[PDB]
């Protein structure tokens, strides 16, 4: 049998977009209220409250009404001005990409760059900051998803705080799937969204903003105002007694409401545990069948996405095509400099359950073997299962 | 009995957001696919096709992934260069607001402004274009919603074309509820969205872009690129074989797919007819019970929103609070200048049915009489019913 | 304009089926579990618990997996045996209809019958019971919906209890919309369902069963066992530790779960109040415009359905057709001996909000006037509104 | 990690109920219309048309408003008169169960019974019909689900027709998952429903009725009438111009509408192929890891359910509890005789995809090894994958 390209797949195991929780999809279907209906004004305020609780924030997170690339661009546009010297940390596609937005808003850019299967070394950060007292803003990506790797942002954030600089963190693909919060890494801007680990569709940004960041953005004549790119316009919009700068994405807010309830009710620690276990089982299976995890070391591999290095000679695009056509299972490609180099299996929200690692391993292995590899698929499944069975 | 503010209302008869069609709400709940899943790539292309058909467009409309203020801002940012001379037409809050975006991108701004219950006179536009042949861009709002009035954009577009200038049209609250299309008004950028008459929630922009406008923007090095404000980056994103600049709002796309089906299946002409009839019945009822339509003349009153002038001594906010608390019916406030001056009843998508004019008139009359007015509510209902029955 | 018969209507104001609450419709869409999945076993038990609480029952209500005609037939088949002498009380279609099932299961049938706009007189019941000590079973319909009238079942039930007979009550169209419970009327079998006032679709039966009824049915060799008509098979099915006689309607159970939550959370008294107010406003409007309520007296008119007598000479079928075609509003016909004699407007669940009485009055009046009547529609609306505004 | 019993599972791989298609679940959420609304009357007629097309029927199938045990009971009650001589065929729990209903309606019962992992031999049927020419009705189950085995109903039907007798077929767990239709087996009453392979919840029956069967039932004064058990009362209910005997399950009808669309649109042959392939892969995996398929021969194993024999000393209930608690995967128990003797993995509708056989095999193996077995799980996965790849 073959799955037609025009027909829906059986299991989507991608790293974004991802399958949304069924409850979230039903939440999207709630009656759409007028945004100034008192019932919606209250709901919106309470959604911000839920986000604050989930993010362990001392102040209100800002919800912006576009998917998190908006948050990233708006952060650069608002916080970075030409007086700033920015240190951008790049260990992958998103990290490198952020530097382009930094350069748009200040001509002064320093970077620490590592190959796209590595993590930023905190020692290198400490040394760079010491050598460059002029640095005023530092940007970092927590989980640089197209590589399936994690940066040590809490240690980095403490170094940056000691230096006296502002920290911008991209935690879009880590928040809700592992332990991370704005406070944990002394973030001044912490950008995330519900469209990865939290199991909602793309459309909203959740942004932690420090008091110091608020003061810097509000002072900056170049910060966007009366714009889609404005953070400052949205400062007070959480309040049931305040207007919205422009019309909020009402149905997405209904989805976010549900997604936050699911996360908070399950227990964040429990949610992080099943992401990590699914990922751990995946990696064990990958290695046992004869493939290589992309990450330079297991220690930096993400608990919310496994990137699998394409064996030299295998056509990675054809591989993903074969996994869907043969088994109905959909994986993510790489992106930018990781495109063609690896395949990504998301372990996010509803797919952060260890049984999905078993499904992913079988489709990935079967597709590899169809491309002429000689993987020990059974051995792979048994190693993944041993991880599941060993979990304490 | 009273409806508490925290509980859901019974009927929402606002002018944006509005309740979505039930089918659209179920559509939002479709399984969320990876955006590069071939089934989604096909779906997205097909949605652009449906939009092109609905908009009667000779080329592909662009879908942008934010609610329509994104399209308005992006149009200003891309089409208006610093050497352009912009004529902004202002008959209300949106029209006036656009001029501020124009001034952001060119220092050369001319404006025709009329009172906020009046319409722009095409003759005044012709007179201005004659006086200022250096004009290269003209911007206009079709339905300036906070006023419930309509501008003659086809007549205006003809004059703009006669003067060789570009035309930017805000048709966000008119498209789908009355006869209007990019090529009716010879628009170069025509901005709308499904969040008013089409009965979908806020989140997406549908933009008609003329081939002339494409050439102008692509040749403009200042047009946003690598930005949420970019139109040009989305030029080829309609195609199943092409990437998305950033992750599309998958669930909103699902809703839009359904909204377009509903519109195309019912028959656009039939859809426009019920909007106009609902509005006509509303206006007849308003006048008959002793109230006044805001619009300076009946001829310029919108078929998609009725604005009702607040009588002297009536607290408009308390009025809307009372309509909801007493009858569970929700109306829109004014905005800016019109805030506190009028009440708006939307006739949009699912609420563009004449029976809703009856419900609106009763709640509006009831709340007005609670505020000490002595309206002839029965007389209002009969006049509205007479309009319905005369079209029968 | 005209609403096509093939297209959906605008407002459904019928007396069964009725529009379901939006939340219920979303609840129907929950993932369908295996019925012996422990999570479903627990849900089912908790749904019975919720039904018990809603019904103020001292013991467990039985849920049967068909719409309430199943409950009625199963009650006759199980409780009535040929030794019984049944007194059937008939003031309408359902009441008379029940007698046919009684006669199927015992040849001994006495009846008290009144014309189909009247209520059973408790004095007549007391007298009949005194004259006939042989009576062992009495059947009564609480709200005989095709007439929009109410019987005094609590007084009747006390008379029946004093006599020593069993009481079977049909409360399908009253429970959840006015004060009534199995205990209130000393019911031995109390049949209801969520498909009227509770705002769920047709498919389930909720049945109160007295301990005495259990003993009588379980003793009866003729009571259905291993049958769709079996009550006795389902005695223990509420328990998470017990099997289901046959597969329960899983999605309907999910709907019922939501419907019970909505009722219990709103507060039953508050729910009954808005049914009665909607009905009271309806009746006031009907009389004020020049029509007649069907009920012999206002005191016996149902708070969950208004039946409006068809003026002599008007074609009632054509009238309902015209209300939908002209206004998009759907009313119920009569049934059996009330077909052609009256039109029914349901005030049930989501339509038990007074604003819907306003909509119903206008469509009903408009349709009547289109058929050549000369109703004072404005006066009708004003009288309905006066009721709403007077409510303390 | 462990999945608590009270929380939802991850994958339900049971043999009824089963998870519904997501589109069906959204379909259940359609607005509930009055059953005599012309749009519903049309919809209902169209659903019967779709069912007729799917069942390849020369006449209209009857939809009954209870889950398929209603159809089985009603078939016995209407088609079997006290003078009929019934031959019941029993290869499992459903088959044996039917004989009890036959005996309810005629005292003349003959039976062929085989062990509950075997199939009925058409030659044994021929031998019996020769020995007993007085036979007038024969009943058979196609897929006796608690055994996961299939009877050769087409061969049997041919012999029943050769002897001039009526044939009643239970195809509830086979129709839509393999090639089978009323006219394939020359059925007089063919009972199925959408709650197994068609991927809709329990609540409706789809019954094929031969013209000969119509004549027999209509001439039978004992056939249920004015009863939930009545087939004859529903004879003309398909028509938009005709009443319903009692209120149809409107939301279940909406679900069935979608289920039929999905089946017809995918292509019945393609649907059957994926059921069979999933089952084939499952059986290969079961055998390869060291377990045994229940069926006496592979040839009689169902393409819609795999039954796996419980090894000696393994507690089957604890086994299923462990599969769910460890891996979040839910299997069916046996039933009656087979309870405690086997475990069932459904391959039905949405779960008839081969990747689910992989998930099932892993959870089943994992739970068996937890119970102290020493299965070669990797070997099982590879054998299942080999089956998939060989069909590729």
């Amino acid at each position: 049998m073959r799955y037609p390209e025009h027909a829906d797949p059986v299991i989507t195991l991608t790293a974004g977009p991802v399958n949304a929780y069924p409850e979230v999809l039903r939440g999207l279907g709630r009656t759409v209220l007028y945004d100034y209906d008192p019932a919606f004004q209250l709901l919106y305020e309470k959604v911000v409250d839920k986000a604050q609780k989930a993010m362990r924030l001392s102040n209100k997170p800002v919800i912006l009404h576009g998917e998190p690339v908006l948050g990233l661009e708006a952060a650069a546009a608002s916080l970075i001005s030409p007086d700033d010297v920015v240190l951008n940390l790049a260990s992958g596609v998103y990290g490198k990409g952020f530097g382009y937005w930094a350069k748009r808003y200040s001509p002064h850019l320093l970077e620490i760059e590592v190959p796209y299967n590595e993590a930023i070394d905190p020692q290198a950060v400490a040394d760079m900051l010491k050598a460059h007292p002029e640095i005023t803003v530092v940007s970092v990506c927590h989980h640089d998803t197209p590589s399936g790797t994690i940066n040590p942002i809490d240690a980095i954030g403490a170094l940056v705080s000691a230096h006296g600089a502002y920290l911008i963190v991209d935690a879009v693909s880590s928040f809700g799937g592992m332990k991370t919060h704005p406070e944990d890494c002394k973030a001044d801007i912490y950008v995330t969204g519900p469209n990865k680990c939290l199991g909602a569709p793309p459309g909203l940004t959740m942004m932690g903003v420090s008091e110091r960041a608020w003061a810097k953005m509000k002072a900056n004549p170049l910060a966007p105002r009366a714009s889609m790119l404005s953070i400052v316009d949205w400062e007070n919009a959480w309040s049931r007694d305040k207007p919205f700068p422009f019309t909020p994405s009402v149905s997405e807010i209904n989805g976010l409401d549900v997604a936050l309830d699911l996360y908070l009710n399950e227990g964040p620690e429990a949610v992080w545990a099943r992401h990590a276990l699914t990922a751990k089982a995946m990696r064990a299976g990958v290695t046992a069948m004869g493939l290589s995890v992309w990450a330079a070391s297991d220690s930096i591999a993400s608990p919310t996405t496994t990137a699998v290095r394409t064996p030299d000679g295998v056509d990675e695009k054809a591989l993903r095509q074969a996994a869907r056509a043969r088994y109905g299972v959909v994986f993510s490609s790489g992106r930018g400099e990781t495109l063609g180099k690896l395949t990504r299996i998301g372990h996010m929200g509803p797919t952060a359950q260890p049984i999905y690692a078993i499904a992913a391993l079988t489709a990935l292995g079967g597709a590899m073997n169809a491309a002429g590899r000689k993987l020990a698929i059974g051995k792979g499944i048994e190693a993944a299962l041993a991880v599941i069975d060993a979990d304490a």
